[PDB]
């Protein structure tokens, strides 16, 4: 299983995963990226049909803060740093 999230942190809102993977990521109320799969809790397994666009996302984010694990988040989108 895959499961995704957004470093807020390290995110600088630059476009790229939005177009990239449209029903992965979008933009919260400030204009910062995030999963719309669990919010951004790392929690809900990609679907399969969504699976290539996730790989496009992450490898086209510029500051890395994509993350993409074979392990649950759960909140925290530096667990595997
Ligand atoms: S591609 Fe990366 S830096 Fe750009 S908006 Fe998405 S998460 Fe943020």
């Amino acid at each position: 299983p895959k499961y995704t999230i957004v470093d807020k942190e390290t995110c600088i809102a630059c476009g790229a995963c939005g177009a990239a993977a449209p029903d992965i990521y979008d933009y919260d109320e400030d204009g910062i990226a995030y999963v719309t799969l669990d919010d951004n809790q790392g929690i809900v397994e990609v679907p399969d049909i969504l699976i290539d666009d996730m790989m496009d996302a992450f490898e086209g984010c510029p500051t890395d803060s994509i993350k993409v694990a074979d392990e649950p988040f759960d909140g925290d989108p530096n667990k595997f740093e």
